[PDB]
């Protein structure tokens, strides 16, 4: 579940927007940066994709190519460009507290679920990502 003192959208930046990853470069870049997830976690999660590009980039998708969700629900789109991404897997003899991952970057186009802002998110950003597609 998230954690409720996050909204939706928070959880979906904290989770999957990292617009300040030097290290992303780095072998370690997901060992790294999955800690802070995994403190709100009682297992490893296994599997958690990051986006690498401007906060606002990553938010004007919202503005972007309108596409079914694949739960059928709700307002999802696809990226116009392909934005750089890595994908962090748990690697197979993990165990939280032991959360290891291996690091793989790439670039694709993302698909994200948009919606009106939540009460408690700044009223800067009236319509914003809260969940990838998958």
């Amino acid at each position: 579940m998230r954690p409720p003192q996050f909204t939706r959208a928070q959880w979906f930046a904290i989770q999957h927007i990292d617009s300040d990853s030097s290290p992303s470069s780095s072998s370690r870049y997901c060992t790294i940066a999955m800690r802070a997830i995994n403190n709100y976690r009682w297992r490893c999660k296994p599997v958690n994709t990051f986006v690498h590009e401007p906060l606002v980039d990553v938010q004007n998708v919202c503005f972007q190519e309108k596409v079914t969700c694949k739960n059928g629900q709700g307002n999802c789109y696809r990226s116009r460009f392909r934005m750089h991404i890595t994908d962090c897997r748990l690697t197979n003899g993990s165990r939280y507290p032991n959360c290891r991952y291996r690091t793989r970057p790439g670039r694709r186009h993302i698909i994200v679920a948009c919606e009106n802002r939540d009460p408690r998110d700044s009223p800067r950003y009236p319509y914003v990502p809260v969940h990838f597609d998958a």
